[PDB]
């Protein structure tokens, strides 16, 4: 049959994982199909059920966070995730493997929802924050014990972030990642008090409603005031912060980065207004020194500082992902090692990996085999492997995941304590398989699961071609894929549907099998669909990064024009039936793309979409206004190239879409409404389709399912050969 | 009244009337601004919706 | 208002299947303000049907 849209949210497609995560050195949870989890260690493989398939029904509980200690239970139900990463519900203490449900509330309180639930990563502390209070209960029975206080809901927050970086640095609720012993508790007291509110629409709501007043800071407005507070959690609750380190060019700054070292040495980054320069100090929980040890400058803007710098066991040598020279094609990340000297401020750096490549992250620095562990480009920009690898005398290339997981080129790893094994979950260009290890003697132990209803699903749906190109840009071999039909012929014209992303830093060109829309298309009605990572793609070198300074959205459109210029001079492509497409910048390039006429042709499409895309940085906030442009008020000139109302006159007839939700939370409607003005002025044919009250991820299911089927039958009226 | 004009003279001069009509009570809906600016400043302006209150006039 | 609730477009909505749609709203409206639309979109999606949009910034 063809691939549908229900097809796509079928449970039978569920491509299933077990939800692993490392509490001890040897075992590993692992999740039944059934509801039961199971707890499985590597060498001795034993299974237990501490927790039936039904617990989890009876409390709807979908979080259970167990203390290291396997002696208790977290539960979570009516959980209501207010972001990507956040989440808030009624949470739960009960007891392994059975306890009565016993709310974890806040002293004096009764059944309180908490702003995040957790234990420590030892013993059985726990904090949970409530009204931007963090509490701390020391054991379990124990009044809790609220630490923290100063937080006042709306603005200032404890273990809790505020707008114009929540929601532009760390896109994640966490501000609360304890040490490896767990005896002290960071937290960021972030502060828009100056930041304004963005009185964001409340649609709907009360009988006399209004707009839900939250944040909103705008370009070349203030930050809100960050830091890493570190209260002792044991004895003394010992707040101390790690403060901003000494540079003048740290004014507006924005820690974007938390990890915990060890029980006392600590660091923290500081990514200013220009973003140009960010330092990443060893702070210190016993006084809170922010001890420089190496700052990042990079002239155009700085890229990558999320990233933690994982200090060792130890917490000296810190291990720190910074782009090494490749030779005459330039700087590509290669994690350099930048030990701690106790009295240093410049460190001693030594790069581990080269090539004309780019690192991305320090799953693990193993001081064991010394073959530390790191995933990297070293195949194919496109692909994903993870490698073992010496730090000294050799800087080894040693894979664990080329020539062992068959066409696994999408693989995450998760190390056992120990690391003689390790989880590493494989995602495709199969379908997906869960992959433990030994890392020692690279033999797995056993296989967990694989889809394997869904890989039976597959063998009954027509799943269409697959075909690896290039095409020749002046200095770049800019990759292309393409996607035909399972009855894919050589003659037959089809219709054109080119995808990109177009934001700042971002790569999605794979090899990963994927089912969405766009097979759907391909074999419901036949789309011939075509990818590229050119300029504005990221993870290949800053010199593909920095080039864009100033200069967003404008040269993004020639090499994607590139690509179907190439396009269109083949035979089976429809000259009738053109379109292009995008999301979260390729709705900008979609749109960038669209009207760009032909050298000796008219409107090239016949229709386009757009879909949730970011239009203009003054309509924005602040850090992402300036990460790229110049600092807006110092040097707002780039942000008006950017404009579409520079663009709307442009079109004439092609019928063009754009997609948009109201309550969008990082491409904000007032993308919109201050664009699509410009499309009613200039007269050309807009059309819109957006969603009331529902935010930028679309939590129920749904809306995806709205959201896929909208655009196909956009796409199917467009694409029906007209009279 | 068909009319926003409602402080009737008397018709030779003399004398007028008017209404003293009273919005103080209302509730406030929020009749908005969005555009112009990215930053809004509303206009509060009531509203009656449907079981809230209708207007006093004395002449 | 039982009238009141049956004059509400949730129950006459609901019929639309493939009556092509384009709402007329822009946003500023002081009388019959955005939200009287984007209450709709709502019982649309809900509806499923189809819909272009019509909307000028204030």
């Amino acid at each position: 049959k063809k691939v549908t849209v229900e097809d796509l949210f079928s449970e039978d497609f569920k491509i299933h994982d077990p939800e692993a995560k490392w509490i001890s050195n040897k075992e590993f949870i692992y999740r039944e199909r059934k509801g039961s989890v199971i707890l499985r260690n590597v060498e001795t493989n034993n299974s237990t059920v501490l927790i039936e398939g039904k617990k989890i029904e009876s409390l709807r509980a979908i979080r259970y966070e167990i203390s290291p200690d396997k002696e208790y239970v977290l539960f979570s139900y009516n959980v209501e995730p207010v972001y990507q990463h956040s989440h808030t519900g009624y949470y739960v203490l009960s007891k392994i493997p059975h306890g009565d449900p016993q709310s974890l509330d806040p002293p004096e309180v009764s059944n309180a929802k908490l702003q995040y639930a957790g234990w420590g990563p030892k013993g059985q502390q726990l904090i949970f924050i409530f009204e931007n209070n963090i509490y701390y209960c020391a054991h379990v029975g124990k009044q809790a014990i609220r630490v923290v206080s100063t937080g006042k809901e709306g603005v200032i927050y404890n273990g809790l972030s505020d707008w114009l970086y929540e929601e532009e640095i760390l896109k994640s609720h966490i501000a609360h990642w304890w040490s490896p012993d767990g005896t002290r508790l960071a937290y960021a007291t972030i502060n828009d008090s100056r930041v304004p509110l963005m009185e964001l629409p409340t649609y709907t709501g009360s009988v006399y409603p209004t707009v839900k007043p939250y944040h909103y800071p705008k370009a070349g407005s203030e930050n809100p005031s960050i830091s890493l507070h570190v209260i002792g959690l044991n004895g003394p609750t010992h707040d101390l912060e790690m403060m901003p380190p000494d540079d003048p060019r740290m004014r507006e700054y924005y820690i974007t980065m938390v990890k915990w070292a060890t029980s006392t040495k600590v660091a923290v980054t500081w990514l200013n207004r220009a973003q140009n320069v960010s330092i990443l100090t060893l702070c210190d929980a016993t006084t809170g020194v922010c001890t420089k040890k190496h700052e990042d400058e990079s002239e155009a803007w700085l890229h990558r500082q999320n990233e933690e710098p994982v200090f060792s066991k130890d917490g000296r040598k810190f291990f720190f992902v910074r782009a090494i020279p490749q030779g005459g094609r330039g700087k590509f990340y290669h994690i350099t090692v930048s030990s701690s000297q106790p009295n240093s401020s410049n460190d001693n750096i030594q790069s581990i990996t080269s090539g004309d490549w780019d690192v991305t992250k320090i799953l693990s620095y193993d001081e064991k085999r010394n073959k530390i562990y790191f995933l990297s480009t070293e195949d194919l920009p496109r692909r994903r492997h993870l490698y073992s690898a010496n730090t000294v005398d050799d800087f080894n290339r040693q894979c664990l995941s080329c020539d062992l997981v068959e066409n696994c080129t999408y693989v995450s790893a998760s190390f056992s304590h120990n690391m003689d094994f390790f989880l590493l979950k494989c995602e495709g260009p199969g379908v997906p398989t869960v992959t433990v290890h030994n890392t020692t003697d690279k033999r797995r132990m056993f296989d967990l699961e694989a889809n394997e209803e869904v890989q039976k699903a597959i063998n009954d749906r027509q799943m269409p071609k697959i075909e690896y190109r290039k095409i020749e840009v002046e200095d770049y071999s800019l990759p292309m894929q393409i996607l035909k039909p399972a009855t894919f012929t050589d003659t037959a014209h089809y219709p054109l549907l080119l995808v990109v992303d177009g934001t700042p830093g971002s790569q999605s060109v794979t090899e990963r099998f994927e089912v969405t829309w766009e097979t759907v298309l391909v074999s419901s009605h036949g789309a011939v669909v075509v990818k590229c990572d050119g300029r504005g793609s990221g993870f290949q070198g800053t010199k593909l990064l920095q080039e864009v300074r100033r200069r967003l959205g404008f040269l993004e459109e020639k090499d994607q024009m590139e690509a179907v210029r190439t396009m269109l001079k083949e035979q089976y492509i429809d000259k009738t039936r053109v379109a292009v497409f995008g999301k979260d910048y390729g709705g900008y390039l979609s749109t960038y793309i669209l009207p760009a006429k032909g050298e000796n042709q008219g409107q090239t499409f016949t229709c386009g979409s757009a879909l949730s895309p970011i239009t203009d940085f003054k309509l924005y906030a602040s850090a992402f206004s300036e990460r790229y442009l110049g600092l807006h008020g110092l040097d707002n000139r780039a942000y008006e190239m950017t404009k579409l109302a520079h663009r709307v006159s442009a079109l004439e007839d092609q019928q063009f879409l754009i997609i948009h939700a109201t309550a969008d939370e990082k491409i904000h409607f007032q993308h919109t409404a201050e664009l699509i003005t410009q499309l009613i002025k200039g007269k050309a044919n807009y059309s819109l389709q957006i969603y009331p009250d529902e935010s930028h991820y679309f939590h129920s299911v749904a809306l995806k399912q709205h959201l896929s089927r909208s655009i196909i039958g956009f796409f199917v009226e467009c694409f029906r050969v007209q009279d």
